[PDB]
C-alpha cells in the first residue's frame, strides 16, 4: 500500500524569538521520502534528515519513524505563513498547516504621555499608544482605583481608548494614572503616568468672629489649599506677626491642604483688632479676615 | 559572492509522448544546491543529481557544472504547466519557465461523414470534426481542385468550417472531397469523403428527323446521362431491336454519359418509320423519338 498521514498537520502559534516545532507523521513510509517546504515562497526547506535551506534557524529530526519534526528557532514575523509536509509520490501527497507568529505588547515612548503637569481648571489629554499582534487594547486606570471624569459628566474606574481627554482638571483628578496595553499574549505591560495639578491657593475660615476676655488663651484658625504648598503667615495692622512668647503661629500640612493656627496666650487689650491669614504660592496669593473682640 | 542564473530559463513547447528537456544554468554554485519542482502542484521533483519524485519519466543530468538539465520522456498533457528551478539560498533564488504541451490533429470517425450517396437535386451536409491543441482548423477541397457550390450561388476552391451544406446537388458536384484539419503542428491529416450522386436518366437527340434512300448505310444516334449507368436499347413498333446483320446497335459509355447508335445497312422500304432510343436505370426510364423517312 501507499503511505498516508497518520495524524493531521496541526496549527501552531508561536511568539517572536521563540522556537517553532511543526510535526508531520506518516504511516508505512517504506522507501518514500518526506519534505518540508514553505508554501507562499514556494521554498524547499528539508528532506528526510537532510536540511536544504541555508537558513540556519531550521532543523529536522527523525527521532521516531513516525514523526518528521521541523524546528525553527529564533522565530521571526517573516517566517510566519503556510508550511507543507510533502511525500514524494505519483501523484504527490501533501498536508498543509499554518504557523501564526505573535508579538507581545509594547508601549512606545512617543506620542505616549509622560508625567504631565497642568493648572487646575485647564485641559489635558493623556495619550498612550502601543504595538502588538493582535493589535492590543489600551485601558486607563488609577492606582487607588479612583474615578476618571468622563466627557458626559459621569465617572468610572476604567476608560478604553488610546486618547483620554479630561476637561477642567480638578485637584481630585490629581494622582497616578496607569496606561494598560493588552494584546491577549503575556506579558501584558503598563506605563504609569503622573498627572499633577497646581492651583492658586484658597482660604476657608470657620469662625470669622471670635471673642475673648483678658488672661484667657485663644487660638484663631484658617484652612487653605495650595499647590505647590503655600507659605502661610498672619497679619495685623498690615504687618507680619512674628511669634514673641505671647503669640505663636502653627501650620499643619497634608498634601495640598494646610491648617494654620495663631495661639494667643494671656489676651491683652492691645491684641484685639483685625487679623488676617494669608496664603501665597507660585500661582497667586489670598487672605481672610478674622475679628477678635471683647466679651464685656 | 552568491550564485546567480547564467541564462534565463527558456520557454519550451513539446508534443505528446515526446521527450521534454528543460535546462537551468547557474554561475558559481559553490556548495549550494539546485532543485527542480512543478509549480502548480507545488511538487518537488529533483535535487542535484538525485531524483525525488517516483514519477519514472523524470530524470536529471549534471553533464556540465553549468547545466542542470531536467528530462521528461513520454510527455503527457497533465505534465504541462509551470516549472521552477530553485537554488537553496536565504533568501531563496528561483527562475521559472512554462512547458506547453501540444497534440497533433486527429479526425474522428463520428460525426465525420463517410462515403455518402444522394440523388441529384437533393440536399447533403458533409460534416467533419477533428481534435487538436491548438483547436485545429478544418478546410474542404476537391481532388481535382474542382469548385464547391456556396450557399449564395457563387463557387470557390476551399471552404472553411466543419459543416458544409450543398443544396440541390448536381452531377458535377460528384467527385472526391477532402476534409483537411490543421492545427499548425505536424503532421496535418485529411480524410477523403466520396460524394456520389444518382439521377434518373435523360436523353438528348441531335437529329430527330433523318432521311435515307435505298442501298444507303445510315446511323441514328442519341445521348443519355444515367447513374447508375443505364441500359440503352432501341425500339420500333413497340418492339425491341435485336441486331440481325442489317441493323446493329452500339453504345459508348463515359462515366454517367452514354452515346448509343443504331447503324442501319442497306436501307429497305420496310425500315422507314418511327424509332425510339430508351434509357433505363434504378431511378426511372426515358426515351426519345427519331423519324426515318424517304428521300424521293
Ligand atoms: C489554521 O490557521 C489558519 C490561519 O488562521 C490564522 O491563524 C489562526 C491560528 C488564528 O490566529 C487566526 O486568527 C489567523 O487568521 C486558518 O486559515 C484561516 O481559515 C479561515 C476560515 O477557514 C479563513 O477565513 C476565510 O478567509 C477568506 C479569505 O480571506 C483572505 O483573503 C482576503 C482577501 O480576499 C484578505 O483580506 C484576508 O485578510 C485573508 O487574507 C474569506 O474569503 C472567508 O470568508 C468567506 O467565507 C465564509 C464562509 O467560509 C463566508 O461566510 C464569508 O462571507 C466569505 O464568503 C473567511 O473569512 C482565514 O482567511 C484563514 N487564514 C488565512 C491567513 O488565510 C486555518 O483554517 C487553520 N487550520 C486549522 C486546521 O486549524
Ligand atoms: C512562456 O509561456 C507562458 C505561457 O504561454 C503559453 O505558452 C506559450 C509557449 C504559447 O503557447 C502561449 O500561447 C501559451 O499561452 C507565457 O505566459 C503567458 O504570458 C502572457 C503574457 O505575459 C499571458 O497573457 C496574460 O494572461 C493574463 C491572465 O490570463 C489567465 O487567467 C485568465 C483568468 O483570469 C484565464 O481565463 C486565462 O486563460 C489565463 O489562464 C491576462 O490577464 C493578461 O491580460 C491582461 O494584461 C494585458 C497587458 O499585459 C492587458 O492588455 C489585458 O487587457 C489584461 O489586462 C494577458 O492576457 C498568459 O496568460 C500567460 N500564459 C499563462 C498560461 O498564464 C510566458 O510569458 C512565456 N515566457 C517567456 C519567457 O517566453
Ligand atoms: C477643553 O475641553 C473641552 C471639552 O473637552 C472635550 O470636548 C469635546 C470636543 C470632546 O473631545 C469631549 O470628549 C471632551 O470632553 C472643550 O470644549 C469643547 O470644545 C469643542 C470645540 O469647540 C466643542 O465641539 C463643538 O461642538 C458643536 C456641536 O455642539 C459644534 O457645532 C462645534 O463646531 C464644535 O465642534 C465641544 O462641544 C466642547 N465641549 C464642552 C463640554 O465644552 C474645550 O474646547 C477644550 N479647550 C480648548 C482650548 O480647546
Ligand atoms: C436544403 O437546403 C436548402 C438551402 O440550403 C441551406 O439553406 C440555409 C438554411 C442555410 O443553411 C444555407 O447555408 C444552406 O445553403 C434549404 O432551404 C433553406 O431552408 C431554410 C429553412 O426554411 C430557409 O431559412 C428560412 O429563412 C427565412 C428568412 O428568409 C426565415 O424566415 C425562415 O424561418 C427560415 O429560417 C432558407 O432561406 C432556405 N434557403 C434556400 C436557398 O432555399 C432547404 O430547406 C433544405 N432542405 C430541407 C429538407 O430542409
Ligand atoms: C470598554 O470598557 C468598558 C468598561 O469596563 C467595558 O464594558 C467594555 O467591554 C470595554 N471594551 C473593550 C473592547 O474592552
Ligand atoms: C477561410 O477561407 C478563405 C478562402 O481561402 C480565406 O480567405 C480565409 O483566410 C479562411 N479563414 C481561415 C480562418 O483560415
Amino acid at each position: 500500500d501507499l503511505p498516508k498521514f497518520g495524524e493531521l498537520l496541526q496549527n501552531v502559534t508561536v511568539p517572536v524569538s521563540r522556537e517553532a516545532v511543526l510535526q508531520c507523521v506518516v504511516d508505512n513510509l517504506q522507501t518514500y521520502k518526506i519534505a518540508w517546504l514553505r508554501v507562499d515562497t514556494q521554498t524547499i526547506l528539508t528532506i528526510q534528515n537532510h536540511v536544504i535551506t541555508k537558513n540556519h534557524r531550521m532543523s529536522i529530526t527523525h527521532a521516531e519513524k513516525r514523526a518528521w519534526i521541523l524546528r525553527i528557532r529564533d522565530v521571526k514575523e517573516s517566517d510566519k505563513g503556510w508550511y507543507m509536509c510533502q511525500i514524494n509520490t505519483d501523484p504527490m501527497k501533501s498536508q498543509v498547516g499554518y504557523l501564526d507568529v505573535v508579538v507581545p505588547p509594547d508601549i512606545l515612548d512617543y506620542p505616549t504621555s509622560t508625567d504631565m503637569v497642568i493648572r487646575e481648571g485647564s485641559n489635558v489629554t493623556l495619550k498612550c499608544a502601543a504595538t502588538g499582534s493582535p493589535t492590543p487594547t489600551i485601558t486607563w486606570r488609577r492606582e487607588g482605583g479612583e474615578l476618571i471624569p468622563l466627557p458626559n459628566g459621569a465617572e468610572a474606574v476604567a476608560y478604553n481608548g488610546s486618547f483620554l481627554t479630561i476637561a477642567k482638571v480638578n485637584r481630585l483628578n490629581m494622582g497616578a494614572y496607569l496606561c494598560i496595553a493588552s494584546n491577549g499574549i503575556p506579558p501584558t505591560v503598563s506605563k504609569r503616568v503622573m498627572l499633577i495639578v497646581h492651583f492658586p491657593p484658597m482660604i476657608w475660615i470657620q469662625n470669622q468672629l471670635v471673642g475673648a476676655a483678658l488672661t484667657q488663651n485663644i487660638t484663631l484658625e484658617c484652612q487653605s489649599e495650595a499647590y505647590p504648598k503655600s507659605i502661610n503667615y498672619w497679619m495685623k495692622n498690615d504687618t507680619i506677626i512674628v511669634p514673641g512668647e505671647r503669640f505663636v503661629p502653627e501650620t499643619f500640612e497634608s498634601g495640598y491642604k494646610i491648617t494654620m493656627r495663631l495661639t494667643i496666650y494671656e489676651v491683652d487689650i492691645q491684641d484685639f483688632g483685625a487679623y488676617r491669614c494669608v496664603a501665597k504660592n507660585s500661582l497667586g496669593d489670598t487672605d481672610g479676615a478674622i475679628k477678635l473682640y471683647h466679651i464685656p
